[PDB]
C-alpha cells in the first residue's frame, strides 16, 4: 500500500467520494456517526462539523473549501442529507441558510428554485 498518510484527502479524492453513490453513503454514516471512519473520513468529519456548527471558525481557507465542496455536492445532489447534516450539528440554522446562499450565489442552486425559475 501506498500511502503514509490514510488520514488526509485532496480534490480529487473528494471528487471520487462525492461521484459514487455507495462512498458517499459510507463517508455520510461516519460523518453522522452511524458508521466506521476511516482516517480521511475522520478528518473530513471534523472540518464538515465545524462548517456546519462554527462556518469553519477553527479551519483553514483550504480546509473550509474542501468542507465546501462537499456541502455543495449535498446542496444539489442529496438536499435531504444536507438537511440530517444541519439538524445534527446546526444549532438553530445560521450555517445551513448561509451555505445555501453561497452555493446558490456559485450557481448552485437547489432543484425547486431552477423548478420555479424554468416554469
Amino acid at each position: 500500500v501506498d500511502e503514509k498518510y490514510p488520514s488526509k484527502y485532496d480534490n480529487i479524492d473528494l471528487d471520487e467520494i462525492l461521484a459514487n453513490k455507495r462512498l458517499l453513503t459510507a463517508y455520510v454514516n461516519c460523518i453522522m456517526e452511524r458508521g466506521k471512519c476511516s482516517p480521511e473520513g475522520k478528518e473530513l468529519k471534523e472540518h464538515l462539523v465545524d462548517a456546519i456548527e462554527t462556518g469553519c471558525s477553527k479551519c483553514t481557507e483550504a480546509q473550509e473549501k474542501g468542507a465546501y465542496k462537499v456541502i455543495e455536492h449535498l446542496i444539489q445532489n442529496e438536499l435531504d442529507t444536507w438537511h440530517e447534516l444541519t439538524d445534527k450539528y446546526d444549532s438553530s440554522g445560521k450555517w445551513r441558510k448561509t451555505y445555501e446562499d453561497r452555493a446558490r450565489a456559485n450557481g448552485i442552486v437547489i432543484p425547486e428554485l431552477e423548478h420555479h425559475h424554468h416554469h
